[PDB]
């Protein structure tokens, strides 16, 4: 189902997680085709509007892989709202929208036994 | 190896899964022995000085056990400080401490680095 691939994009390397899988959410097939659309968030990573993007970021295009379990494990809503709270009014003044890809309703909430996430705050 | 077993302790249903494994980490073998326990507080969960006593007590006892997750998952730090804020004066009162097994600075908090850890509320 999902085979793990040591994480070789440059931005999310040492992010807490060594392994992601391939396709990911977004039908990226390598992680080389993952990191040219994430790379062009690497400045606004570099700002610091959010402590929490890069994890978030990364959660999504270089998702976590792990050998015991065998499904999507994708970041909790709250970890994007974050993100989005600290980085969507830069983006704004600048024009840039915050990527509908990126809409935080379509993450799962923490606290869900049978849909779990991770809400690491950075 | 985590055997799911669904839960049969009174006190534990309705607290949003129904499955459990034994031994837990109080080294109880089977459900009736955690239930012996966990029941000395059916008083405290009918007064009602805590909405997230029953479940707080019950993800410790008779702890979460998940087909697809197979490790430990615990509730975070943050419901057994919202349990023990609301019961732990009435207990008190009577002259009882709140119970050293249930110490909440011993739980994982919500955004650990580390561990999923379960928390109803956001």
């Amino acid at each position: 189902e999902l085979a793990c691939q040591e994480i070789t994009v440059p931005l999310c390397k040492g992010i807490g997680y060594e392994y992601t899988y391939m396709p990911n959410q977004f039908n990226h097939d390598t992680q080389d085709e993952a990191g040219l659309e994430v790379h062009q968030f690497w400045p606004l990573v570099e700002i610091q509007c959010s402590p929490d993007l890069k994890f978030f970021l990364c959660s999504m295009y270089t998702p976590i892989c792990l050998e015991d379990y065998k499904k999507p494990l994708p970041p909790c809503r709250s970890v994007c709202e974050r993100a989005k709270a600290g980085c969507a009014p830069l983006m704004r003044q600048y024009g840039f929208a915050w990527p509908d890809r990126m809409r935080c309703d379509r993450l799962p909430e923490q606290g869900n036994p049978d849909t779990l996430c991770m809400d690491y705050e950075r």
